Order: C-alpha cells, then structure tokens, then sequence
C-alpha cells in the first residue's frame, strides 16, 4: 500500500530535473542576447545536472522500488561510475563560477585580461577531465575494491547491488569532490561580502539625508544543506563500520541528488534571462 505512491514522488522528481535542464540550455542556445563567457560555466552545469537527471536518477529508483537490479554487473559499475562523475564534475563546475565572481568583483580593471572567451574553454575541459579520472579510473579498474566477507559476496553475486569501499578511496574521494570547493566558496564569499559592506558605507557617506545578506545566505545555504550531511556520513561509515545502517546512508545520498534540480532555479534569474523565457513560452 505504498508503492504506488513513492513511484509518483520519485516520477515527478524526474521530471523536475529534466525540464528544468533542458529549458536553460535551450535558452542559452536558442537566444542571441544570453551568450556571455560567464553563461558557459551555466551550460556546463546544466549539462551535468540533465546528465544526472537523464541517467542515474531513474535506475536508482528502479533499483529500490523492486529492490532486485535486474540487469548485469557491468552496467552497475558503469551506473556508480556515472553517478560520480556527475556529481565532482557538478560541485567543481559551482566552485568555479564562485571563483568567476571574485575575479570579477575584486578586480574589475584587469577582469578582461584574466578571462577570456579562448581561456573559458579550456577551465571547462580541465575541469571535465579532473572529475572523469577520480571516478572512470578507480571504478572501472577494480582498484576500490574491499577485502571483507559481505563484501566478497556481494561482489561475487550478479543479481545484488551495493556499494563498498576501503576507507582509503572514500577519504580521497570525499577530499577531492567536496572540502577544496566549500573551503574555496567560503573564502569567495566573505571576500565579496567585505567588498559589498564597504561600497555600502561608502555610499552612505556621501548620500546623506541586507540584500547582500539575503543573496548569499540563500546561494551558500542551499548547497551547504543539500551536500554537507552526506559527506560526513560518508567519511563515519568507513572509520567506524557499526555506526552507520544502509538506509540513513541512501537516504542522506538522495538528498544530494534533489540538489541538481534547484540549481537552476537559484543561478539562472537575470531579467534578461526571465525575457528569453518569455519568447518561448
Ligand atoms: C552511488 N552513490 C555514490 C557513492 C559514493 C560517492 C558518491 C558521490 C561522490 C563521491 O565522491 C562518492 O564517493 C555517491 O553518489
């Protein structure tokens, strides 16, 4: 008496992200005026977000509804894969706009110089390739795989799927995909809220007789609660193996996912960007 009912939850959440995607990208391709050299950190994230949306989610659902994975071994590398690499190339992609807008803030002469149409392009590669090796290379070449009994079995069984890693793999995973971009964000974020008090007493200095607050509390809060829980998790469970049961951990990962289809609800609301919208609907 509950299948029924989460199969809708879980439908509806694909949707979401794929139409939530595909909009933004048909937006920035379609429409003359939105090309800018700061909207393509935007498309490559909106491709790993329908890239997610498109892959992972729906075989991940499909896997829990019927709690059997219906297909071969193989494939569940492949899918675990994917889902990695999704994800670090998500997180990289948001941690490299935030360092788009120190540069363009703290240092508006020399902002031309820094960033250009040829040098976008080839961070863009970078980072795409940096989030392929930590997940194709270990995964692919079984080379995180664990050394117990349960996890032997289950590795030799074709019909179950689960995850294991030794906590070697997991703390450098973990290290690479999420501590260096919020540490990165974090220090960003103070930097350009410094700079918007001080243009705001200087305002106020002359023009006798907030906003800043509300705009990074929402753009900090929202993946800071989305990501954080999960990534410590993730570190307790492989220090310490009683701690944590298989269904808090599921959980937890499919907060993140959620993620995804907020992003560009949160990123993409420039007027202009509200007027593209207008034209296609
Ligand atoms: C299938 N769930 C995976 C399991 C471990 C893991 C995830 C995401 C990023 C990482 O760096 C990870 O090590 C999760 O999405």
């Amino acid at each position: 008496v509950w299948v029924v009912g989460m199969g809708i939850v879980m439908s509806l959440i694909v949707l979401a992200i794929v139409f939530g995607n595909v909009l933004v990208i048909t937006a920035i391709a379609k429409f003359e005026r939105l090309q800018t050299v700061t909207n393509y950190f935007i498309t490559s994230l909106a491709c790993a977000d329908l890239v997610m949306g498109l892959a992972v989610v729906p075989f991940g659902a499909a896997h829990i509804l019927t709690k059997t994975w219906t297909f071969g071994n193989f494939w569940c590398e492949f899918w675990t894969s994917i889902d990695v690499l999704c994800v670090t190339a998500s997180i990289e992609t948001l941690c490299v706009i935030a360092v788009d807008r120190y540069f363009a803030i703290t240092s508006p002469f020399k902002y031309q110089s820094l960033l250009t149409k040829n040098k976008a392009r080839v961070i863009i590669l970078m980072v795409w390739i940096v989030s392929g090796l930590t997940s194709f290379l270990p995964i692919q070449m079984h080379w995180y795989r664990a050394t117990h009994q349960e996890a032997i079995n289950c590795y030799a069984e074709e019909t179950c799927c689960d995850f294991f890693t030794n906590q070697a793999y997991a703390i450098a995973s973990s290290i690479v995909s999420f501590y260096v971009p919020l540490v990165i964000m974090v220090f960003v974020y103070s930097r350009v809220f410094q700079e918007a008090k001080r243009q705001l007493q200087k305002i106020d200095k002359s023009e006798g007789r907030h906003k800043a607050l509300k705009t990074l509390g929402i753009i900090m809060g929202t993946f800071t609660l989305c990501w954080l829980p999960f990534f410590i998790v993730n570190i307790v469970h492989v220090i310490q193996d009683n701690l944590i049961r298989k269904e808090v951990y599921i959980l937890l990962n499919w907060i993140g996912y959620v993620n995804s289809g907020f992003n560009p609800l949160i990123y993409c609301r420039s007027p202009d960007f509200r007027i593209a919208f207008q034209e296609l609907l």
